[PDB]
C-alpha cells in the first residue's frame, strides 16, 4: 500500500528532526559547553575557562548501574513444574537467548541511553548466516539501539509502533551509510546510501507486529512519548552551580589577594622609570621601603575578596542537588554524616533504591514484550497464553549488607525446624535464579554423601 | 433520550475547557516557567536565567512510589473456609486479569496522574482481536487513561458516571485524530474528528453502567472530583523558594566581589585613553600602584553582598516545605542528623507511611469498583454477592527492616510451639499473596524429607 | 501570624537583602549620565577599579 521508497525518505526527515532535540540533553550528560553555564562576572577572555558540573552524569549513573535483570517468571499451567523443572521450561528458554545475545552487557548500556535521551529501542530479527557471524544460528538475534540511530512512530490510539527506521551514519563522514525500514509485514534495507543509493533487500516476517519495541522512561501516563531523566529541575541547578564555580575561579585569579596603593609622591620622585612606568622593588622579606613622602603621603590597599562567600553558595546548591535527585547525601559530598550502621544504610539509600525499583518495573514491561515478539518469530505459532502473564525478575538494588541478612535467614530456617522452607531462605538471602538452580545440585551431592 | 452527536460535541467542549486547569498543575510537577517564580531583584536582561525547584516533584514521587498492589482478597464462600485456595478462587481469577494486562505497570504510572491532576480513569472493555493483535483474547482489557485524554460527567447524587468522552490528537498541530463516547449501554467511536468526521463505529454492552471508573484523589466528603496533591501551601513555598534562588544567583553574578573605587584623581593623569575610558592595569600579585596626590585623593570600596544572608533564609524554606508535605526530614536535606536505628527509621517516616496507607484505601475503592465491573463484562451474569465485600491488599509502604522482622517472627513462632500459626509469620514478614501461594509447594517438598 | 512573617521575609529578599550603593558630591554631568535616560553602563567584570 504505502510507497516504501517514499516512506524511507519521509522517516529519515522525521529521524533528523528528533536529533535537534536530543543534542540539548546529550550536552548535560557529556557536559559540553552550554550558553547558560558561563560565569557572568568573568572577563571576556577568561570565559574560555569553563567549569563543567557533574550532577547529571552522577544521577544517571547511580540509577543505571543499580539495575540488573536476573531472569524471567512464566506462571505455568498448574502441574509438576509450577515455575521450572530445571531444563526444557519457558524460563530456561528465554534465559538461553538473553545469554546468547549478551544482553546483560548491551541492555546495561541500553538503560543508560534510555535515561539520558528518554527512550531506546529493542529490534528483534532472525540471524542471516550470509551477513552476520559469531551468533548461535538457531536463536533470535536481539539488538538494542539508541534514538540517535533509530526512530519509531506510534499509533497514538493503540499505543503500538506503526513503522520505524534505523539510520546508520558513515562515522566521521556525517552522512547516512545505510538505512533499514521496519514494517508490520516485512523488514527492508537499502544496503548503501553513499555514492549511489543501492536497491532494497527485503525480508518478510510472519508477525502482525512491527519487530521493534521502545523502552521509554515514561514517568506519567500523559508522557505519550518518553522523557529524559535529567529533569529541567536538575538542569537548572547544574547550570546555576557552574556559574558560581566559574565566578569563584575568576575571583581566585584577580581578587583573592589585596591590591596595594601609594597616594603620596609623583612617579619621578618615587624613582619610577618614566618610559616603562615601573621600578624593581627588590622585595626580599625583611626589607623596609623608605619614601620622602611629600604633601602628607599615605599608603593603603583594597581588600581581598572573601572566597568563602562563594563556598557558602556552593554548599547551598549541593544541598539542593541532593534533594532534587534523591541520591544519598554522601554521593554529592554534601554533608559528612557517614551512615555507620547496618540499618542507617537502608535509610540513606531509601529514595534512590525505591526509585530504581520503579525504573526496573517500567523497563521490565518492555523486556516482556521483546521476548513475546522473539518467541512468536522463532516458533511461528501464536504464543502459549502464559507468556501474556510473564514477569521479569530484577536483582535487589539495595547495597548487599550480607552479614545482616545472613544472621536473619539462619534464625528463621533453624536447621529445617524453622518458619520458612529452605528455598525461600535462598531467595531472601538474595541468590539469583541461576544460582538457586545450580545450588540445588550441590545440595543433592551433599545429601547423597550424607 | 439524548442526541449522541450533541453529547459528542457537548462533552468535547467540556473536556477541552477543563484542560486549562490541568496545565496549572502540570507546571509544578515538571518545571515550566511559572510567572510567580521570577526573582524580582535580578535585572531585566538576566531574568531569562530561571531557577527551578524540586519540592512538588519530590512530594508526588515519594507518595506514588511507595504504593504497590499485592492481590485481591474476596471473603470466604459457604461454610466459611480459611481460603478456597488452588481451586481457581476469585482471588486468583481477579489477579490473573491484573497480571495479563500489565496493570502492575499501568497503575503505578496512573496513580501519579491521579496525584498531579486529581483524577485518572479506569476503562474496562472487551478484547477486540481484529484491532489489537497482541493480547490474550479471553481476558477483559482494563486500561488507564489520564485526565488529559478522558473526561466524565459524574452524577453528584449517586456518584455513578452519567457519560464520558475520550479524545486524542494525531498531529503536531494537535487536531483530534479520533474520539470515543461511553454511554450507559453502548460505546461509539468516530474514526476521524474535528471537522471531516467518520461514521460512528458502534458497540452495545450488557451493563446498566458506563464502562469507565474514576480514580479520584479525594481528601474530604464533598470535594468529590478530587484535587491535585500539590496543595496551595506547597505551591506557595515552591514559588517563594524559587524567587530566593534567583535573587541569590543574580547576587553572585553582581556583588560577591567588592567594587574598588578611587576619588580625587583626574583620569588624564592616570593615563585613561579618552576614546575607551579605560587603562590597562598590570594585574600580577604584589604590584604596588603609585598615584599623584590629585585633589588630595584616596581609595575606597563598596562591600561585597553576604551571599549566606540568602542561604540562612533557604534553610528556613526547606524546613517549611518538609512540615507542609510530611516527608522524612532528610528527603529535603533539612537535617545534619540521620536515622541511626530501626526505630529511628520507623519514627522518621511516620507521617509519609500514613499518608501512603491513606492513599491505598482511597485508590482501593476504585480498583474494587473496576474489578466488579470487569466480572460483569466477561462472566456476563449478575455478580455473586461476596464480590461486593472484596478488599485490595497493598504492600507495607514502610522501608523494609528484614533483620528486625526476622528475629521477631522466629521468636514468636518458636518451632511451632510459640504464639502464632506458621503462615501468620509469613504475612508478618511481608511475603505477598503469590509468595505465600508458592511457599506451600516448597514446604511440602521439604516435608517429603527426613 | 506565621503567614505574615513568611510574607515579609520573602518580600525582604526581593527588595532589601542586598546593600544599596551611593556616591555623594559627584555631578551627574561629570559622571557622564545620559541625561534623557538617567543612566550609564557600568561594565561589571571582576576587578575593574
Amino acid at each position: 500500500s504505502i510507497d516504501p521508497e517514499k516512506l524511507r525518505d519521509q522517516l529519515l526527515d522525521a529521524f533528523e528532526n528528533k536529533q535537534n532535540e536530543l543534542k540539548s540533553s546529550k550536552a548535560y550528560y557529556d557536559a559540553e559547553r552550554r550558553p547558560d553555564a558561563i560565569g557572568l562576572a568573568v572577563p571576556l577572555d577568561m570565559r574560555k575557562y569553563l567549569a563543567h558540573v557533574g550532577y547529571p552524569r552522577t544521577y544517571v549513573d547511580a540509577i543505571a548501574e543499580r539495575q540488573e535483570l536476573e531472569g524471567f517468571r512464566i506462571p505455568s499451567a498448574n502441574g509438576e513444574e509450577p515455575e521450572s523443572g530445571g531444563e526444557n521450561d519457558p524460563a530456561s528458554e528465554l534465559w538461553d537467548w538473553w545469554q546468547a545475545n549478551n544482553l546483560d552487557i548491551e541492555a546495561t548500556l541500553g538503560h543508560t541511553d534510555a535515561l539520558i535521551y528518554g527512550t531506546a529501542y529493542i529490534t528483534i530479527s532472525m540471524p542471516d548466516p550470509e551477513v552476520d557471524f559469531d551468533v548461535d544460528p538457531e536463536v533470535p538475534l536481539i539488538r538494542v539501539e539508541p534514538p540517535t540511530a533509530l526512530y519509531a512512530e506510534v499509533d497514538p490510539r493503540t499505543r503500538k509502533v506503526l513503522y520505524a527506521i534505523r539510520a546508520i551514519y558513515g562515522a566521521d563522514g556525517n552522512e547516512i551509510v545505510s538505512a533499514t525500514l521496519y514494517l508490520p509485514d516485512t523488514t527492508m534495507t537499502w544496503l548503501r546510501a553513499e555514492g549511489e543509493w543501492e536497491a532494497p533487500t527485503s525480508t518478510p516476517h510472519g508477525l502482525e507486529m512491527v519487530p521493534v519495541i521502545p523502552i521509554s522512561n515514561r514517568t506519567r501516563l500523559s508522557d505519550l512519548y518518553g522523557t529524559s531523566e535529567i529533569s529541567p529541575e536538575l538542569r537548572s541547578v547544574t547550570d546555576a552551580a557552574a556559574q558560581i564555580l566559574m565566578n569563584m575561579q575568576g575571583t581566585a585569579n584577580l581578587m583573592a589577594i589585596p591590591q596595594r596603593l601609594i597616594f603620596g609622591a609623583k612617579p619621578e620622585e618615587l624613582g619610577i622609570n618614566a618610559e616603562t612606568g615601573q621600578r624593581m622593588f627588590d622585595a626580599y622579606m625583611a626589607r623596609i621601603l623608605a619614601f620622602e613622602g611629600g604633601e602628607g603621603a599615605h599608603a593603603e590597599q583594597f581588600s581581598a575578596a572573601e572566597l568563602r562567600n562563594f563556598v557558602d553558595a556552593l554548599d547551598a546548591l549541593d544541598r539542593k542537588a541532593a534533594s532534587y535527585s534523591g541520591l544519598p547525601p554522601q554521593y554529592l559530598s554534601s554533608s559528612s554524616d557517614n551512615p555507620a550502621s547496618a540499618e542507617a544504610i537502608k535509610a540513606a539509600e531509601s529514595r534512590l533504591v525505591k526509585k530504581v525499583e520503579r525504573k526496573n518495573k517500567i523497563f521490565g514491561g518492555a523486556w516482556e514484550q521483546a521476548m513475546r515478539l522473539a518467541y512468536k518469530m522463532v516458533k511461528g505459532g501464536d504464543i502459549p497464553t502464559e507468556y501474556y502473564r510473564m514477569e521479569t525478575v530484577w536483582r535487589d538494588p539495595s547495597t548487599p549488607t550480607y552479614a545482616a541478612k545472613a544472621d536473619a535467614a539462619a534464625k528463621l530456617f533453624a536447621n529445617g525446624a524453622g518458619l520458612i522452607p529452605r528455598e525461600r531462605g535462598w531467595v531472601d538471602m538474595g541468590y539469583t535464579i541461576v544460582e538457586r538452580e545450580q545450588m540445588r545440585q550441590w545440595l543433592e551431592q551433599d545429601q547423597k554423601q550424607g
